[PDB]
């Protein structure tokens, strides 16, 4: 609707802009004593712009539609011209600096922001610090912007008035931002710069002795020592020394995990031979029952007598136990053709080799909780003899008379352990004469009519169940599992910390003790001027006095920061 | 054949070394007009042969024969042979270093090509680079090769001529090139070198002063200053801290890796408490039906009235989508035991507790084409009361009448997500009443002869099934997969970050201003020697002189290399 | 029963510490020499206490009770006590600098020992190292304790004494002990201090030219050169070129993990349409059969006249590869329902659409030996025409004659891959017309009674099958495996190794020359203390001699240690 209202007259879009155009010209030219005042103006637009892109950026939060975030950006054009706008109008020849300077000190900025939020978000977090840095830019800027009128040599002597608590905000900057900050200054003049640049960090050193000679004065004493100040050093001192120290002990542990994990599913398997398995069950919730403080309290009375079991035992807490009450009645029909069954008759009957039998086992977890090894297994197998009784018994089973079975000696391994990794061994603590120590089994053929032949299917049973001989109770004990290893390799976990020890030693190393430097530089402080002249001499900076001398081809403007150095000089 | 021939004749084999040898005795004594000339030949050599293997090494690609691994190999002997071989002619005592020079230079290359190949290959693009370093130094060691003839304080000399253009040779080297070169410096003379060290560091210096001085004079001007030059390095500045900057904006590169996940396979089941599963059904290719965008846009408008549900919808493209059309007719006839048949029958009728029936899904993915969880499931469970019509008309289905059916309402969840992780929940937004949304389900027993018992198999249909009530269709909405999470750990991506801040501010910081260094060498260049004799007998380096007095013992020839910074002391 | 004792008796707990104590404040104070010899003793005790610490932690090895690690811990109170009242009744009146560096350098071990065995162990090697440290100190302390006896200008005398061997013992110590010792005579005069650090290089410097000068002018001849002494020095120089070059290379260190995967398990199935699958089986051991060498010999013989052929299978060893020897009988009951069956005959007799069979193989490997992909698998589908006449055969079984049989050309791929990946596909090098290539598959039904309807379940054997016509080997040529990939990524290997080499750089690079600061001391050793004067006064150390002068306020005990810098400055 607003849109089209200034599209439908024409006179509103135009004529008007030329107006404005005017006004910018012939104002900024006629406002007498102004147009600083509109810098200024200009100045505070800017930072309460970034005000409301960085409050716009904390406060929306969460995600906000991706059209809107097309529709920011667009604001952000609108930034970036208007300033346009004054940009040449401070403005470069005037004081370059402003759009300069400024304008770098923006475009890193968006380029990053847009990078940041990716779709994972919380790139404000990230974001916002970045806006703060440019508003402290143009804190620094608005003053900045009468440039002419600001005069660059007067800003710094106001610290120095500050003095000490000047001298902190100084400090505070560091090397990086002056680094980025020296360059500009360095590319208005820059191959003085490389000679400059050793200059300002002379000056900065210079500056930090005239902060101690002021404060200082009041502040110092003779042959008078207090406590109190060198304790709050000495115990900073000592806690950053336990931080560093402190640090590697945080971390050595900053890795760790630790939770529960029981077979969603426990399935098991008897099977003669080759021959279709007699029977399957696989048990799940809630066939599954975790121990209970009784349940624990009871396999600690059974295993009492014997230190290796209780050791065993005492690994695991009472939720990483769980009996599977499995089901002896398989879950599904006996599928041999008739052959296959009148082979497995024949060769139970007659055959002369051995025939394996075979319990099987395997566990599922749920790796969504941790781990990473799904399934945990083995198995246990039986040779049985060719003409033993079982073997007979059993093939016997098959001419269907409903009241026998056969005893399998040594078949159950009650107690299971189901490790992190793939293999699921029997609990040897617990059953130390291993298959010895394995349960009897009592197998059954079960056939339903039919009509001959029957359905089929095998029951087994623990050879002495009482209360429950539809169950064959399987205990198993599951190590805990944690999502993250940490350190994984030794050898690379050796290393980072020699990095951090060694890296650690490097930094140290590296910031070392600058005795000649020093020298010069702490003589001149206590030293007079003339005297530090006469010591001033034999050094570069006697010189770089002399360079002062080039000075006088240089312009008077640019002169003045220069001589602001002999002012400096005269207080040196 | 061509070996065969050699040991055929015993007079080719021998007396040819001999003459061979005595020629080369001979060629050392012609001795003038030639072996200067065979140390270049020699040089020359070397050259091509590099270049031979380099070209090989580049040439031959792929991967090669490892018994053609082996000749090379067998080749490179030959090469080693040739140039220590010659080594007796520079060489132990006159070209001493130009001898073993390049003797160092290769032994290190050949151990690292070796190892680079592995099984993996590519170690050639790695490899070439080692070859061409090499070359480098042969061209240099061409010339080297009539050392006396060669003088080595001449050669630098040449490079002053060069001036300008030498300088950037100098600097292009490096400090490391530097460092593994002034060592053999110090080989000759080691307790010097620690001394030596620095009077070869302070020449540099020195040296970079005079070709400063030298093209600088042409090119200086007074009070001149031009734009294009300052804004080439003014803007590889800006271009080098978009790149510090840029860099860190470009990583977030890595975050990224998606790609369609649609379950392989869909597997239900239909189970009542522990009896042998009613329903089982596995649907898979071309069962499992992407959604097209009419599938799409059907949905939507389905939902459309639904912001929360087409907030969901709107997560994920067609491609992400599919229908699994299972199948109704369980894939297995039913396996129970008459008696657990019986039993079930009894317990719906007559029970007096719950009775759980359970669907089950399951959905199969393919790891290989990304993810991590192969298989994503759960479940929904009803509690059929005791003597509820639904129970009781399910054990009436058991009696075989086949027009009979149940309706269990509330079974099926329509609209299921197969996230990343393991649990695939029937999803809220498009179910929010939960089970209350979810489809009833009809039921039915397809018992057929036989012949008592009839096979027996359960078929499903939704309720209110119209034109496919074959089919039971299950939406699943799959979340996209990618191969690489990259950060992992929030405390380890920060702490990257921080040392690339940090290690960048360590780097940054390390470089510094070298102020006391800078001031005693600036004021040499301006400096008269004479001044700067009377500035240099305050440092070090004036006694440095002293040490030419040394000089006097020391053997001319090793002193000329003196004597040249004396001539470097008169150009001071 | 010995607590009990001591509690049994009220004298024997009291009244002998109030004697005690006496004792040791008549002990400090009364002859003449004592208390210093306690103090050696302490330090003695001290040592032998770390021994015990040490030898305890070394000693015990494995892993000790938790509660016997807790009773350490109580002894570890024990040690920091008996100090506690020497701490400063002992007492360190004069030198209490003594519990000082001392006391911190226990704290900080004590802390990383108990954090540093963790749960994982392997801690006291770690741990050993940190004991060996605190006992260095120890041995120096002992000594120590006397220190007003001491005079610590003293010890550093002895040392000029000691000379070249002398000046090893202080180079060994490294910057890294003197920053964390400088401190300590930092703390005393923190303020001078940060003029003090640079004083203490001075020193340092200072006192290694003494040293040089000592034993040096023994050893020192003129015009004389050793090709031993330059030797050792080289020959070690280029052994640790060698090191960064061999050692810096031993990058590739991690490249290897792999042996052989034969899949535990290999599942076939056979699936006419959407119909219960026709045929199932599982092969486990010892079905799965290696190959043996005289297996491969005759697959080598098979495959010889074939470059192709050859070159996949050279890429094998024998134990890659199995022949999976499938029982041709499906190993269930075809569960299908009549109807199932019904709509089948019909279909396939009657249908106007192609109608699919399905070939699938699944390989299952065991992931505890290696890899990472449990599952290989893929399948061959054949499209059945309407009214082709394997089709109508296929039907025809179905009417239950047991001499009838049908033959389905190319079914059974023979040769497959098992790769590390998922997707594991017939060999195309040795069945390069792909179908048409695989192996024909006769398809028998087998029913019987019973006694119409009886069991059914199908039986496959290969076409050709001769001699074994019960099983269809299948030969599966398995990649070897390996735990870890190592570099993983191609940029973040590239990244180290030019981390390496750029870290390495930078390190290099780092140390440089200094070159001013070289001319300035190397003047001096050289030079006369009065011409050093001359040479000294221009940098900042003469003034630093002119500080000497404040000397006169400081307290002449702490002016001592300033005077021997005096006897210094006259050795100068």
């Amino acid at each position: 609707f607003f849109h089209d209202i200034l599209h439908t007259k024409y006179r509103a879009a135009t004529d008007v802009y030329a107006l404005m155009f005017l006004a910018d010209i012939v104002d900024i030219i006629i406002i007498i004593f102004g147009f600083w005042a509109f810098g200024k103006h200009s100045a505070a637009t800017d930072i309460a712009s970034s005000l409301s892109d960085d409050q716009v950026p904390q406060a929306f939060l969460f995600m906000l539609l991706v059209q809107f975030g097309t529709m920011v950006i667009d604001r952000a054009l609108y930034l970036r011209k208007t300033v346009l706008g004054k940009l040449a109008f401070q403005v470069v020849l005037v004081v370059a600096i402003h759009i300069w300077m400024f304008f770098i000190l923006p475009a890193v900025t968006e380029r990053m922001f847009s990078q940041n939020a990716v779709a994972q978000l919380w790139y404000f977090v990230k974001c916002i610090y970045f806006a703060l840095s440019a508003y402290q830019i143009r804190c620094g800027y608005p003053t900045r912007i009468l440039g002419n009128f600001l005069t660059k040599k007067y800003n710094h002597l106001n610290l120095f008035l500050f003095q000490g608590f000047r001298l902190v905000p100084f400090l505070v900057e560091l090397r990086a931002v002056m680094d980025w900050v020296w360059t500009d200054t360095t590319l208005s003049l820059s191959n003085w710069m490389c000679v400059e640049d050793i200059y300002a960090n002379i000056f900065i050193i210079k500056c930090s002795r005239e902060t101690e000679k002021k404060y200082p004065q009041p502040k110092g004493q003779k042959k008078k020592k207090i406590v109190k100040y060198g304790m709050g050093g000495l115990i900073i001192l000592f806690l950053i020394a336990i931080i560093w120290f402190p640090l590697l002990f945080m971390s050595l542990i900053r890795s760790v995990v630790g939770v529960v994990n029981q077979p969603i599913d426990v399935t098991v398997t008897l099977k003669l031979g080759g021959y279709e398995p007699l029977f399957t069950m696989s048990a799940q919730q809630p066939s599954i029952v975790p121990f209970t403080p009784q349940a624990y309290e009871e396999l600690s009375q059974q295993f009492d007598p014997y230190p290796l079991a209780m050791q065993f035992i005492s690994q695991y807490s009472p939720e990483d136990i769980v009996t599977a009450q499995i089901e002896g009645s398989s879950g599904a029909l006996w599928r041999i053709s008739p052959p296959s069954r009148a082979q497995m008759k024949q060769e139970l009957y007659n055959g002369t080799a051995d025939i394996t039998l075979r319990f099987t086992w395997n566990f599922q977890r749920d790796l969504a909780k941790g781990g990473t090894v799904e399934y945990t297994n083995e198995k246990h197998t039986l040779e049985l003899a060719p003409n033993s009784t079982a073997r007979r018994q059993l093939a016997q089973l098959l001419e269907g008379r409903p009241d026998q079975s056969v005893v399998i000696p040594h078949l159950f391994p009650k107690y299971i352990r189901a490790p992190n990794g793939p293999e699921a061994n029997p609990v040897k603590q617990l059953q130390p004469d291993e298959e010895e120590d394995y349960l009897g089994v009592r197998i059954q053929l079960r056939r339903e009519q039919v009509g001959s032949d029957f359905l089929e299917w095998w029951v087994i049973e623990l050879q002495d169940c009482k209360a429950d001989c539809n169950l064959l109770p399987m205990v198993i004990f599951s190590d805990k599992v944690s999502p993250p290893s940490l350190g994984f390799l030794a050898g690379y976990g050796i290393v980072g910390l020699y990095v951090s020890i060694v890296l650690v030693v490097g930094k140290f190393v590296r910031g070392f003790f600058s005795e000649i430097s020093h020298s010069i530089m702490f003589e001149e402080l206590p030293c007079v001027d003339r005297i530090l002249k006469l010591c001033q001499d034999i050094f570069l900076v006697r010189e770089t006095r002399e360079l002062e001398l080039e000075e006088e081809l240089y312009a008077k403007l640019i002169f003045l920061y220069r001589s602001p150095e002999t002012m400096i000089k005269w207080t040196r």
